[PDB]
């Protein structure tokens, strides 16, 4: 950082971390006979970028802290509308076809608090062309200190599958023994510090940034 | 069969002929030189506006980019949904290090002209800049009454551009000026990505956030 | 192809989908289990021997790979060329690892048998592998005076096979072993490079040196 | 530190370096007239590690030492060149200086010895004709001989190519262009030196 020309070297050109990466079409041949299932999808940073809404919120509510995310104010504006600016990840399109193709019941359970109403669902379902049959109503899991809010829903609904970016989403998907998948989060994401996909020496789907 | 292409050594450190650059490098390149003018592309460069782009797509051109020419879309793209732009931190240490310089930052953008606009207001506000250094928004196009990109460098004698677009860089060496590139977000909705350095220009690195 | 060809964050983070351990991990997956039978595949695996080939189709087949038909070749490669092999840090921290573990340590090679070989010292030397866990290097074949590489895989009972060559992990999975890749180097003589992971197996990081 | 795993951000981050390829370097070269260009040859052209590891593990196991016993040099310079594999990234830019007709000029560091072979193994080994190709030429601090300086005035090089950073600095006080070659990864002259460091540029690809 303090170093003007710190040049580099074929060593650290090359240099790989140790990290499984999948691809979609490896998941899917991992589940060749395998009947319809029930599959989890994490929300922020999976399928939706949706830093945008929670940038507004942020500056609107809490310039300089994170308070706003306790806030019912912010909560409101995010889950009636505010995704209109959230950006589909290519990722996501790619697994969600993969999983209707397979006639997989597909949930979503996000970490976001619960609202009277919400669009989230119909906004996911509309994007990413998910048919009725497969679609399920959004789960909002919330978030409860020293905690993790999805082990519930991942037991109930029996899901044996569990894509995320974050890794309360993918130690989850390892106290309910079942598969966790992460999906790296974007760069420019406002939710930082990116965390460390493989950290937990699960899969990570390559190229899932976008 | 092809579900495991694999790699090899050779293609991990694979480089492509690029010329990259810091933003301290750029400073110190600049050491000694007196104040002087500098301008920004705008969309990918210091804002990604990926956001506002496509609400506006999916609310009046669902099946093209026709919405670019929709004067309603323009009014609440300019007038607005930049509060859901967020802010690069390239150009946000790009921008700190030419005010610490004392030069005049421009802003030069393609979008389509309002009769109102608080783009201005955004983005001095994001990078804290100081009235001193700012600029209004110029909006350039192929329009009469408003110049091109080229034009408005030339008359504020710009002598760095910095952008993402390869029209961003041509710019600037028709103007005979340093044309500095930023790379595009992956996540961006304006597609296909472009070649940084495809000019030969100097890229800054980890410019994509 | 193109002077300024460019590039794309897009391209500048694409991964390859394969499964990439590192050593520290493979001894972590041998935890708690009893001293075993391992083998290794020679060059481009543990030995950077090039050298030796470069030399040998150099003096005896400029314009082909006939060399590695000629009994003159093999006498000379076998019995003082690998002097000028250089060995692989990756295979150190592998034989040092299973060295600690008190495993029993075998190298498995393609390379035409010769009545006499010295590769066996060089590579206990090299990598001062105690005697009790040394054995000499296996020369496999389709002669009939031997047998092929899977057959002293099983015959050693080898539970892993660390190989470069696509030959080396297929003999493994047909054995029902761990079948372990390494990369080739670069500027190896024996080209094309293979595509690690093709077969979905482990493949260790950096282990081109 | 198990599993480190990594993030997008990782994975694209750039070092800032003034990359080049041999097709970038004929083209600014386009309309000049031949000229003098020179080459260091241990990692720059040759990959002559093999010699230098049999040399240290008969006369040093464990120092560097070897590179002042005589003995080696006689032997690194009169046959253990015929080890050493030629770097395809060189060439690639020895056939684009002998299609310009410019001259080509070999300065080492290696200890000067009686005789020596190496200017036979590198006019084989790249095809170099006879009116593109010089003596390898010992540069040195002994008084009998003219440091790489010197040498690169003397036969008026306009481009040096190296992988060391002395080879870098030599071409700055000469104010000619210094071009960096990558040192391969299992070179056993380490640590890899940090091409770049000089804002000079380094050339793609040329590890091999
Ligand atoms: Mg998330
Ligand atoms: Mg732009
Ligand atoms: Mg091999
Ligand atoms: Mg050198
Ligand atoms: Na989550």
């Amino acid at each position: 950082p303090s170093t003007l020309n710190p040049g580099t070297n074929v060593a650290k050109l090359a240099e790989q971390a140790p990290v499984h990466w999948v691809s979609v079409a490896q998941i899917e041949n991992s589940l060749t006979g395998r009947p319809p299932m029930a599959v989890g999808f994490d929300i922020d940073d999976t399928v939706l970028f949706s830093s945008p809404g929670f940038w507004r919120g942020k500056k609107t509510y809490s310039p300089d802290s994170d308070d706003y995310l306790k806030n019912p104010a912010f909560w409101e504006k995010m889950n009636n509308g505010w995704d209109e600016f959230s950006i589909p990840k290519e990722a996501a399109r790619q697994l969600i076809d993969m999983h209707v193709r397979r006639g997989d019941s597909i949930y979503f359970v996000t970490g976001r608090s619960q609202t009277k109403t919400e669009t989230v669902s119909k906004t996911l379902a509309d994007n990413f062309h998910i048919p009725a049959a497969n679609m399920n109503p959004v789960i909002f899991a919330g978030d409860k200190p020293e905690q993790n809010t999805n082990v519930q829903w991942l037991q109930e609904k029996n899901m044996r599958i569990f894509y995320g970016d974050s890794d309360n989403d993918i130690t989850a998907a390892r106290d309910c023994g079942i598969r966790g998948i992460r999906i790296l989060r974007a760069a420019n994401s406002t939710y930082k510090p990116l965390p460390q996909a493989g950290a937990f020496g699960e899969e990570v789907i390559v190229n899932s940034e976008y």
